[PDB]
């Protein structure tokens, strides 16, 4: 019933922190009787909590997998490209995929809905980053290039010794949706909560 | 030219993605011929894969543990505190260790060498963050308090619903060092490294 009470969320390792500064603010002064507990874990992980009642909702990529749930899409996110300073491509103003599948990149770990999700697999490498600041600092010690979703690349276009640039033809997306059990009774308190957040990530990646 | 190759290391949760940013690129441009390959895991685990050999070195925050290793100190990271805009304190200029003693304290889960850091004695409260990130924004949603690590908090006295305000009498502090095997041949190589870390990150908190 009204947004009252303990509310246990849980978000995917490449979404919570990149995104709950810009909802976490604006959510506590609109529902201020909201409890709120943030929990952290991989979308299997997420998932089969969410199956056991242990949490009330998931913030995470739509994947095949979280199609038993009623999913809520909540924005689209796109991927840039971060490469190195010294890096050829340092100075282009966008980088079209085509250029990518001729070479390789840094990935996630398999777990993380990023690897079975960079269109496709057109991009064998060893060594995994397990999160996405790993991966991200790799880029700048120059051991490679990689995709990186856009709320957790920073505002200025070069930054601690890595280039942020668009990937464009096609640009690679992911839709950021909430789910939870079909049923819930508090099947409305979810739904404000999706509304919400929806409403402030609108027209975002402009 | 010894600092040549390709060089494995491993940092805890609480230090990677806060220090890295800082000493990468710099690291970068003063070992170009240095192949990075940066791991993440908690103390015990990084502690056994430097044993194993698995890791190169591993930077984390000084433990007993840490002790059968040859340690060395990089710097010694102070600890703010971490309330929500509403709070009382929230217009405070330092607040003393004392006044902490009975209230709402937030902390890592187990496995975390910052909670069994806990320098004085509170009240011990049921929920655990599993990440420093998660933690932070719990804060946001003005569910508690908690103590940061000083590089994991931003330059603004306030920021995105957060106010970081000093710990003082006495102000928390955890040092930050480099471990590697007692005897490796390699002793010049990680001791260099130590030697350009120490040296960037000299008076990085004054």
């Amino acid at each position: 019933e009204t947004m009252s009470g303990p509310l246990h969320i849980g978000l995917i390792p490449t979404v919570g922190p990149y995104l709950l500064p810009h909802i976490i603010p604006m959510l506590h002064q609109t529902f201020p009787k909201l409890e709120m507990y943030l929990h952290e874990a991989q979308t299997h992980q997420l998932l089969a909590q969410l199956d056991s009642g242990k949490l009330d909702a998931v913030i995470l990529a739509l994947v095949k997998e979280s199609e038993a749930f009623i999913e809520v899409p909540l924005f689209d996110e796109p991927m840039l490209l971060a490469i190195y300073e010294d890096h050829p491509w340092a100075n282009r103003e966008a980088v079209p995929m085509a250029d990518l599948a001729g070479e390789k990149l840094l990935m996630l770990e398999d777990g993380h809905s990023l690897r079975d999700q960079a269109m496709g697999f057109c991009f064998d490498t060893h060594f995994r980053a397990t999160s996405l600041e790993t991966l991200r600092n790799m880029v700048a010690a120059g051991s490679g290039i990689t995709l990186l979703p856009a709320l957790a690349v920073p505002p200025e276009r070069k930054r601690d010794g890595v280039v942020y640039l668009p990937a464009i033809k096609p640009e690679p997306r992911r839709t950021i949706g909430l789910v939870y059990r079909p049923g819930s009774p508090l099947r409305s308190r979810y739904e404000q909560l999706a509304e919400a957040i929806r409403a402030r990530m609108d027209g975002h990646f402009d």
